[PDB]
Order: C-alpha cells, then structure tokens, then sequence
C-alpha cells in the first residue's frame, strides 16, 4: 500500500515513480493476458467439442463462442467501480483468482460428454467475468504515469491484454495434444493422426499460470489515493473480439476441411499488435483522420469478403483467411485509435470546461480512468453481437452473409457517421 504517490515531479518520477509504475506495469498486464486467455476460450472449445462425445448444433456453439461478452459487457460496468474501492493490489488478486473456478470446471465439463448444453452457458458466462478484468486494469494502470505517459502506458496495458486471446489460441489448440494433466486422470479421444486429443488441458493449463499471475498481483502490485463517442469504439473494438470469437467457428462451417487452429490465433496476434502502434500513429501522424480511412477499409474487406466462399467465388480458404486479416487489422487499429481519441477528449472536456467554467487534472485523469467503464462496457458488446449473428444466419438461413451483410451495412453507416462530424 503507497501513501505519498507524486507522479509527476520529473524526480519524485525519475528517481521512483519510473520504478513502480513500470513494475506495475508488467503485472498488469500478466493478470490480463490470462484474463483475456480464460475470457475467449470457446473459441477454440466450441470447435472442438463435437470431435468428442458432444454433438451440439453449430446455432448453439456460437451461442457458446458469444455467450461471454454477455456477462463481460454488464460486468465491465461494475468493475470500474471496484479498484476505488479495493485498490490495484487487492483487486486484482480477486478478480484473477476468481478466474480458476470456470476454467477449472470446463476442464471437468469437457471431460464428460453425457453433460448438457446449459452447463456449458453457465460457464461460458463464468468466462465472461474475466472480460470485466479490464474496466479494472484500464482504470488502474492509470494513476501510475503522469498524463504524459498515461498515454503509452494505457496502451500498453491495452493490446497486451488483446494479445492474451492471440496467445491461447496458438497455445491451447497444442496443448490438447499431448498429456499433460493425465497424470490426474485427465480423459482424452485417441485422434486419427494417432494421438489423443485431450481437451481439458485446454482449460488447465491456464490454473498453474493464473496462480502464479493472481501469487505476483500478491506481491509487486501496490496501491494510491456523448453516448454517442462509444459507439464509434463498439465498431472498432467489438469486431476485435467479435471476430476473435465467432471466427475459428465460422472457417469451420466454410472450409470444414481446413484445420483452423493452427492459423486463427494470427488473426487477434495481427490484431493486437494492431491496436497497440494504433495509437502513436494517431497521435504522430493524424487521429480522427484514421478512424475514417480505417472505416473505410473495414467496409471494404466488410463488402469483399463476400467473394471467398463455397459458391459466389470459387470456395477459397487462402482468401478467405487472407481477408479475415484484414479485418483485424483494421478492427485493431480503430480500437486502440477511438480509445485514444475518447482519451483526450474526455482528458479535454474534463480539463477545459469544467475547470475554465468553474484539481481539473485531478477529477479527470481519475474521471477519464472512469468514463473507459461505460465506452468498453458498450464496446465488449460486439462480440456478444458477432458470433452470435453468425450463428444465427447459419441458423434460419443456412449461410453467414444476413449476418456479413449487417456488419457491411454497419461499417459503411459508420463511414458515414464520422464524415458528419468531419
């Protein structure tokens, strides 16, 4: 616990600050990376689950894809609300430890197929409280930098906790594959290649580390003293993890042949590196000028992804995945960039208007830390929007496109929106 947190005298700063902050820093951003690992988990899952005893329609696997963002986005509120009242240490303990008891239990789900469809939405929800593990990190990471790194700082924090489903998703379709946990008795479907798929340690592997993260947010983490710009966030954001989530499941229901992943975790890994270098190039060289350009590239690869698949092209996997690259790409940038944005302009409003029409840069840098509560509550709700779209067109139709065709329809509206305020 610190008391005489002065972050911006250059030496109090240079001699200190510069030393907690950056400590801080990297257990962050640990107790994230987990936390967005154990957030999209049935990505990878919801594949997969029907190579065991599970035979769940594909309507209701992207159900199980979405159903996190549910929970995530309600939760996300909350959870602003909850360092100012516990702190960084504290907090992030409990709300990384309390991170095991789902990932635990859909390692013992996963390990017996006589188990029911509802089991699985009451943990695909226990998932999505590890997406409110942001609303926290963001709004915390914070009071650690001066306003002047609080920049760089957030958005360090910010796509490092985006690579964490990149990470899984290279990471947990491997480690089905080899026995790590049978040593526990953990069961497992002997695969054709001739090794046995065990899907638990999916859900597993990540106890041992959240453990040893939840055991350093113990120790080294201490403790301190216009709806309307969301909306934008949602478009550039909720496609991030949207796309993060229904993806895997969609190259399934398209190229059910391919073996998808082994390649969908570059996607969010395009993504999040995507968000990051999404800042400084908003700052350095534009800033409303990108969101635009990027919109409108979105929208393009939004309209153009109608030509790889089986039937309007030639059915084209390598075009496919080609262009889903796109739209992370993009849908990483404009996160990291409208985040940026509603940053200062909240830094401004609050800066400006209320200290020249009546300590501003005290009720604001510890306010816009706030007002990220509300933008990436409403921007987690994309993901619950996306896959849950996909699924659904698959369902009363038999195609995506009803789906692709309202995220086309949204990403042009939103082209549009922003020319208005241009």
């Amino acid at each position: 616990l610190l008391r005489d947190w002065k972050p911006e005298n250059p030496a109090f700063w240079e001699n200190k600050g510069k030393h907690i902050a950056r400590r801080n820093l990297w257990i962050s951003v640990s107790c994230l990376l987990l936390a967005f690992c154990v957030w999209m988990l049935f990505s990878a899952v919801t594949v997969n689950l029907n190579k065991i005893g599970f035979n769940f329609t594909t309507d209701q696997l992207f159900l199980l894809t979405a159903l996190p963002s549910v929970s995530g986005a309600l939760l996300r509120v909350p959870y602003s609300f909850m360092v100012p009242i516990f702190g960084g240490r504290r907090w992030t303990v409990f709300s990384t430890a309390i991170l095991i008891i789902p990932c635990v239990w859909l390692g013992i789900a996963v390990q017996n197929p006589n188990t029911p469809f509802g089991i699985f939405i009451v943990i695909a929800l226990l998932c999505g409280f590890a997406g409110a593990n942001f609303a926290s990190s963001m709004g915390n990471i914070s009071f650690f930098f001066p306003k002047a790194k609080q920049g760089s700082a957030l958005g360090i924090n910010g796509g490092l906790g985006n690579l964490g489903v990149s990470v899984m998703q290279l990471v947990a379709p491997l480690v089905i594959f080899v026995p790590v946990f049978a040593f526990l008795g953990v069961n497992g479907v002997p695969q054709a290649d001739g090794s046995v798929m065990s899907l638990a340690n999916a859900a597993w592997i990540w106890v041992p580390l959240l453990a040893i993260a939840t055991i350093a947010a113990w120790s080294g983490m201490n403790d301190i003293a216009l709806w309307l710009l969301s909306l934008l966030y949602l478009a550039t954001f909720g496609s991030f993890i949207g796309f993060s989530a229904g993806f895997a499941m969609l190259a399934k229901t398209q190229f059910p042949d391919v073996n998808i992943l082994r390649l969908a975790f570059f996607g969010p890994f395009i993504g999040a590196i995507a968000r990051s270098v999404g800042g400084a190039i908003s700052d350095k060289f534009g800033g409303v000028r990108v969101t635009l350009i990027n919109f409108i590239f979105m929208a393009i690869f939004s309209a153009l992804l109608f030509l790889t698949l089986p039937g309007t092209g030639s059915g084209n996997f390598i075009a496919f995945y080609a262009v889903f690259m796109g739209l992370f790409l993009t849908a990483g940038l404009g996160s990291g960039s409208t985040f940026q944005m509603i940053a200062v302009i909240f830094r401004q409003i609050t800066i400006y208007r209320v200290k020249m029409k009546g300590q501003a840069h005290k009720e604001a840098v510890t306010e816009t830390a706030a007002a990220l509560g509300f933008i990436s509550a409403i921007g987690a709700v994309g993901g619950f929007f996306i896959p849950q779209a996909f699924g659904m067109s698959l369902n009363m139709t038999g195609s995506p496109v009803g789906a692709m065709k309202v995220f086309l329809i949204f990403y042009i509206v939103c082209v549009l929106l922003t020319w208005l305020v241009y």
